[PDB]
């Protein structure tokens, strides 16, 4: 598989979420993703295997940790991306409805 990187740089904050455990061995991943976003700005899309945070390899921190990789960035955040297969999809159409999933969220929400 391909790997690559996307780092998103701005203003205001992100729209995308985190989720996984190294710790618990388990992979970190973006859990949500808003349509036209910041983070879809970059290029990133929900279900990618992240790789690093903030230029940092994320194989060390774990789910809580991550979180405070990118909360903690200040001028720019680098992350890292893999090419996953059979990850998951979304709608587009669907905003004009105004289909949302963000609600009571925030402790992992980036």
């Amino acid at each position: 598989m391909d790997s690559f990187k996307v780092v998103l740089e701005g203003p205001a904050p992100w729209g995308f979420r985190l989720q996984g455990g190294k710790d618990f061995n388990v992979p970190l991943s973006i859990s949500r993703l808003t349509p036209g976003g910041k983070a879809a700005q970059a290029g990133v899309a929900v279900g990618d295997w992240v790789l690093s945070i903030d230029g940092e390899n994320a194989g060390s921190l774990t789910h809580i940790e991550a979180q405070n990789k990118i909360r903690a960035c200040g001028e720019r955040l680098s992350l890292g991306l893999s090419r996953a297969g059979a990850s998951a999809g979304a709608s587009a159409g669907a905003s004009a409805h105004g289909n949302f999933a963000f609600e009571g969220i925030g402790d992992e929400d980036l």
